[PDB]
């Protein structure tokens, strides 16, 4: 058997199961205390060994410093998404907006736009070109049968805290996540999680936390949120070393103060940025991207010379013409080209 | 439907096993009998003078690990004359809160008096093995409802175009006061049991006036379980709860269940009246807290891949005043993936149905409806954007009652 560790207050820990979304159950496995204990090893890990635990094969794969220490570096290893070349979003986004090991990005999704969609043509895009990459999606407050959709369909780690969890669980759900993906960073993986989305995260934390904070106007307790930023703030490339991209929804004309607002307090926080377009999807031109509103820093770190000046160059004639317009010729030529490769030798 | 069935379960059930049920109860001749009459003698036993007659009800188990089925008659709802069930029953068949028991029953003897089932004959009206309701692969409607009946019925000619409903939909009916909700809801209800009869239908309203639910009872068919405006409501949570527990019980067995909830608002307030205070709020004045309740209700609604769907669609009051309704629709946004939304100013100028049709519409329709139908839809969409809102209902009313059918109306597109 296997599992991710939960060292409780005293010093014992059980093993949750992915296949539980991370929650408490028979048949979670039980744990030393005393092993722990040395052995040495706290929450997120992930274990495996013969059951009930007899003893242990692998912590996290593997039979290391801790993570809030390792120094801090921008991503500098491009993600190559691009897979089927009907697959226009992707080729998108390694040309007007590259993620990269480490990336912090934020999808800004209004709704009915292909937000999920997007999504999860990412997270195929990381499995074909990156198989050795360890994905996990993250579902917070979402309808039951999107998860099922998801699931089957990508790989694809999967954790759901739908909007029939109770709240508090919802949050430990999402903690738990978090802490497992930052055992991983520790012992030098690359991982990804897709997190659909911050603002349900946030809002998430509204309804649970308690409850002082400096006045509301969500009704919103600045407190959130914390520790949602917390959460989105957590992806980083690291020198010593491994990576914990994070690509987040951030949800957007919706009609919710709440919820704005929240948007507010998210706007500008990522360091890459995919903007969706509703006046796109209205139109019905798919996928929705405002290619002149997405982007990256610092990109010359993730495109070679010739691509970038023939991306910017895409980008000034574009920004001389609508959206749809855009987009559309973008499209139509993508479109014609089997691949972004002579999509590019035709500029 | 009662019923309604009734007739129904006796009729599936091959011919061994009525014989046993019609000898318990003593029918003088039962082998002479046209199956059609035996079945009537066998459900006219209950009011004779036999003491064994063939009833049914839905289970709640006691924590001690006995139970009593609550009857359907009675909005579930304690009596006598509700029927004892033994822990020995519960058991041996395995049964659970919500199972729909059938059987032959004896009546108060003076003598043993309690209604006991001596007898099980259907469980979840299946002659007599079972996955959750909660472990079944939820998953999206792929088999829809085909509403359309009368061509004047207009109201279910526009869902099945622009909103359709189906087997596992989650659907919201977004209802400013009157409105024309409760019309909506007895042509949905009834599309549903002229094209699908299979098909169960329960209708569940939450705390309101009697002449409302008369009415309506009435006025159907479906199952109508109302638990009434002067119930108090830790007793109306139990009624809406029960239901739902049979709903589950139903898709266990494979059935497509639906419920027409009239409202979840009402729902949402009176979980609030009832769940000890979080401490939080909100306002409201409402927790938090839940509403985790109302959620978990709603969201039970799912086609599912081992075994039936339970369609729920609910009413939401919207434009009211308060303000506590506000924040509950507001809370429940992006949970459900159908919506038909009815409109304050349509209403008031006598347009009914009262449809907001551009603001109408299904999540992964594509399931539901085939290519062309929804290139056509799309279209009347695009001229829809072009004028109000009572133009384009009007519009469109009017070549729907130009039509007799909507298949004949799309050829003219
Ligand atoms: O595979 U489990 O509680
Ligand atoms: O990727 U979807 O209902
Ligand atoms: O609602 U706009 O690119
Ligand atoms: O993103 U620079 O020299
Ligand atoms: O269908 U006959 O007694
Ligand atoms: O005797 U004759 O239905
Ligand atoms: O079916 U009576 O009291
Ligand atoms: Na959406
Ligand atoms: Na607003």
């Amino acid at each position: 058997g296997e599992g991710v560790l939960e060292i409780h207050p005293e010093g014992f820990g059980f093993l949750r199961r992915i296949e539980d979304n991370l929650l408490p159950s028979n048949d979670d496995i039980y744990i030393s205390p005393s092993q722990i204990r040395k052995f040495n090893l706290n929450t997120g890990d992930i274990i495996s060994g013969v059951i009930a635990m007899i003893k242990i094969e692998a912590i996290n794969y593997r039979p290391r410093v801790n993570f809030d220490n390792l120094t801090p570096d921008y991503p500098r290893e491009r993600f190559i998404l691009e897979t089927d070349p009907k697959i226009y979003s992707t080729r998108l986004i390694d040309l007007f907006a590259p993620i990269g090991k480490g990336q912090r990005g934020m999808i800004v999704a209004p709704p009915k736009a292909g937000k999920t969609t997007i999504l999860k043509e990412i997270a195929n895009g990381i499995a074909e070109n990156h198989p050795d990459t360890i994905r996990i999606i993250l579902l917070i407050d979402e309808r039951p049968e999107e998860v099922t959709d998801i699931r089957e369909s990508t790989n694809a780690i999967v954790i759901a805290a739908p909007f029939d969890m109770p709240p508090d669980k919802q949050v430990k759900v999402a903690e738990l996540t978090l802490e497992m993906a930052k055992r991983l960073v520790e012992f030098n993986y690359d991982v990804v999680i897709l997190l659909d989305s911050l603002t349900r995260l946030a809002r998430v934390y509204n309804i649970v936390v308690p409850p002082s904070g400096k006045l509301l106007t969500g009704g919103v307790d600045p407190a959130a949120l914390y520790k949602p930023k917390r959460f989105f703030g957590a992806a980083r490339n690291t020198r010593e070393g491994g990576s914990l991209t994070i690509i987040a929804t951030a949800l957007v004309e919706t009609g919710s103060k709440m919820d704005e607002v929240i948007f507010e307090e998210f706007k500008g926080t990522g360091n890459m940025e995919l903007v969706l377009s509703r006046q796109l999807a209205n139109k019905r031109i798919f996928p929705a991207i405002n290619l002149l509103l997405s982007g990256t820093r610092r990109e010359e770190l993730l495109l070679d010379e010739e691509t970038l000046k023939k991306v910017w160059l895409l980008r000034r004639m574009l920004s001389a013409m609508t959206e749809e317009e855009g987009l559309t010729l973008i499209l139509n030529k993508l479109s014609e080209t089997s691949s972004n490769e002579e999509f590019l030798k035709l500029i």
